[PDB]
């Protein structure tokens, strides 16, 4: 059949600010850090940590993926 | 048959700001950090952290995510 | 069939502000945070944390999570 | 069958503000965090936590989410 | 048949806010925040914490959350 | 046969403000937070926590939700 | 101001004949003919002969139709 | 000011048949017609003879039709 | 200021007949015949003869017809 | 300002039929005949003759039509 | 200022037959004839005669057509 | 400033016939001819006769046409 | 003079077991807690929070303890 | 003169257990603790907080604690 | 004169415990915690936090705590 | 004057176990920590934290503690 | 005269365990820890963090300390 | 005069462990940390943090701790 | 078993006169004198002539007087 | 098992005169003398003969004092 | 087992005159005299004459006194 | 075992005169004279004549006087 | 096992006279004289004459005095 | 195993005048004399003669006096 499984984004005469991570003053802080840090036997298949602005984009078709 | 499971997003003569992290004054502070930390022994299949306009699009066709 | 389960978002002569996570002053404190911490022998198998404008389409055709 | 379940928003001349999580002034504070803390042997199938205009689209066609 | 259950939304020359999380002043506050605290062998099939304008939609379509 | 079970939100030349959690002044205070806290051998199946302008759309067709 | 003088015609699940001039059997017959014939020194601004679902928008702004 | 004078025309799982001008048998006949015939020293400045689904849009900003 | 005086139609999951001359069986008959025949000395300035689902978009901005 | 003057036709999952002149049998006969015949000292300045889904749009930006 | 008149035409997993002319049996008969015949000191100076899909688009900018 | 005069038309998975003169059988008969016959003196300055899909664009920037 | 203002605490040939706070089991409890909590523009001289034979001997000698 | 303030304690052929904070089984909980948590413009002088065995012993001869 | 302000603690023949703060099994718990956490413009001037056998003695002899 | 403000502690063929912190297990625990945070203009002049078995002697003589 | 503020310990045929802060299991937990944090502005003048048999003896003899 | 300010510990055929930390197991812990983490603009004068059987004797005598 | 055959003296803020034998004037006298003058084949075990604040403690433990 | 046979004596703040032979005037006298003077054949085992404040203490531990 | 059979004298802030022989005046007398004079064939085996605070001490331990 | 058979004399701050024979006049007298004078075949084991704070310690560890 | 058979003396800030023969006037007189005169076929073993603060300490270890 | 059989002494910040035998005036007189005069076939083993403060230690260790 027909799939459409897609990000579709068309722009006609406009303006757009998006996904922006703006710092203007730190001191002895942690600001906007994406991190995973202190894992121990853990079993992780489809996690996608994602931000500002990023894509993470999976097609699988018949496709196996096995974690035996 | 047809199928549409899609992102569709049009512009026409628009002005759009989203998904903006903007921190202005920090001190000794942690601000809008995506972070995941210490797991043990854990089984995640499908947990997509998402934030400031990312995107995850996961089309899985006829296909097997296996975690045994 | 004719199936449609999107994300249709179209602008016409608009103007929008969405998804924004502001910090203006931060002293000593966590603001805005999305986070996991401390799991222990946890299944956890579609849960999206998602924030700020960001996005996650998750489109299964006749797939199969198995964590067995 | 013609089956439609999707996000259908369209803008005509209109101006719209939403999804903003706005912080002015924070001190030893912990102000709009998305967080999951301290889990222990949990089985949490289908749990988006979501916020400040954020989204989250699952659309299973035929699928199988086991957790055995 | 012909199905419709989706989220229907059109602007025609309007102004609208909403979904505004907005902190002026925070001292040793804890303001706002969609948190899950401390869980120990529980199980959560379907639970959205949602917030701020935040979307979760889920269409399953003859599929199967089996939590065995 | 035909179904109708949706959102249907249409806006003609209106103003319209709605869902704002908003705080001027907190001190030593928890305001507005969505929280779950401390759940022990908990067995949860549609429980969609919501506030502020967010939405929950579950959409199941000929499917099961099977916590054995 | 804001103004809306226009054809809004929306459908949904619906089934709508119209405008419709249909003959089945006609002989030595003049059937549903639009004419104009025999006019001398005659003096017509805005005269709009419409038929059969046709459509004639006229959206005159400051302007001047002069027949001197 | 905001200025909508348009044909607005949406379709949503529907079904139309409009604007049709069948003739299954003519004979010595004149069947649906659209004409003007015999004119003489006349002045027509805005007539449109419109017919089956057709559409004639004026959409004058600041003009001059002048006939002097 | 914001303009839209413009021809809108979308189509989702539809069907649409219009705008159809047919004709099954003609004899020594004028069937369907747009024309304008005998004019003498006329005048015409905006005069749109149309038909059958046919299309005439006159947009005149800051301009001047001048028949003198 | 923002002008949108135009002909949007946007077509989504649907089947559209239209502006079709369809003879199946003629014997001595006029049909469907666009036609101007016998002009005599006229004066035409915008007159569109359209017919079976043809389109003519006039977009006249500060411009002079002078028939002097 | 920003100004869209334009013809928009966008298709999306759709069917569409238009502007078709299709005789299937003619005798002795003119049909679907496009034509002017016999002028005489006519001045014509916007006049589209279109038929069967076809386009005609006028785009003057700060021109000047003088007939004199 | 930003100006789209233009004939914009995209195709997504579509199947699209139309503009098609299509004559089976023929006999001392004149089918979908398009002609001009016989001017005496005439002043045509922008006339248009188009058919079958085909397409004419006048783009005048700051151009003049003089017929003196 | 002679002045005795002491603790005496004499053992003979004795067996004493005293002051003892002892938890077996505690689940989701606040258990013995010596806590002071949420204090404003509070004025205390004299506090001894004492607790499990803690002891706490203040000896002021001619002494001042002034909270001007 | 002569002064005994003290805290005298003689142990002979004896057995004594005191001040003993003992845990078996925690979860969840906040067991024993001594703590001061959240003051604001506070004025203590002599406030001491004693636990478990533990001693505090303050002894001011013609001393002066001055808090202006 | 004579001044005995003092701890006077003698063993004879004797076994004792005392002051001890024993955890054997803590989960996700906050258990024996000496803390004083968020201060904000206090003024503490003789505040002894003792525990578990710790001793603190304070022997001002015409001396001067001031805090001006 | 002759002055005894000591702590004085003899032990004679005895056994004395005494300010033991003692953890057997810990897990996602805060256990017996001395700790004092988050200060903000605090003014503190002897406030001594102590714990197991800790000792902790001021001997002011004729001495002068100025915070101005 | 004669002043004796000391520590006076002695021991006789015995035996004293003390002081001992003993940790056997740990996981993602923070135990027995003696910290200072987060502090601002802060005016400390005499505060001694004291733990597991630690001693501070401070003898001051007419001596001055000036925080001006 | 005479002074005796001193820490005297004398043994005599005895036996004594104290002030040890001693850690058997740690994984992802803070374990017995001594530690002054985040000062900003903090005036601090005789604050000694001491653990695990160290010792901090100050003599001042005529002495001047001037912090101006 | 505990066994305590002491001579236990205990004085506290006390004043005491005992065991004294004062002569103030002595002539041809014989005064306070302890005396055994003239034994002849005398067998005396046990006999202690004791006087003046004078002590004798005799502690046999499993001993053996023998006079054979 | 635990034995105490000794002489205590301890003294606090006390003034004590004892055991005192004092003489001021003596003629031709024998004054407070402890004598034995004539003894013949005499057999004396444990005969303790004390005064003003002297000590004789005898402690046998399994001995044996034989006069065979 | 433990065993204390020993003189124990401790003094703290006291004044004691003890065991004191004086003579202010004396003429042909015989004061205060320990003596034993004229013994003929005697058998004496633990006889301690004291006086004036000296002391006796005699601690046998699995010993043999033999007088054969 | 432990055995503790001593002369334990400690002074803390004390005055004490003891043990003193003071002759002030003497003549034709004999003053405090310890004496054995005249023995004729004795047999003496352990006789300690002591006086005037002198000191006899017998510490006879397995031993064996024999006086045969 | 642990033996203390010893004379154990300490002093602090004290003051003591003692064991002192002190003769101002002497005629004609014997004052103070230990002797032992006239001794005839005497036996003695341990016969300690001590006077005025002398010692006499006998420790024996598994020893024979033999007077055979 | 541990023996101390010693004389132990010791003086911190003390007087002590002692063992002191002083003789202001004699005539005709015998004062404080240390003598053993007329011995005829005597048998003398541990005899210790001591006076004004001089010291004898007998420390035998498996040794034997034997006078046969």
């Amino acid at each position: 059949g027909q799939d459409m499984q897609s990000l579709f984004t068309q722009y006609f005469q406009s303006m757009t600010e998006y996904g922006k991570d703006l710092v203007e003053k730190a001191k002895t802080s942690e600001i906007q850090s994406q991190a995973k840090a202190y894992f121990e036997k853990t079993h992780e298949q489809l996690t996608p940590l994602v931000r500002s602005a990023g894509t993470s984009l999976v097609n699988f078709f018949s496709s196996l993926m096995n974690l035996e």
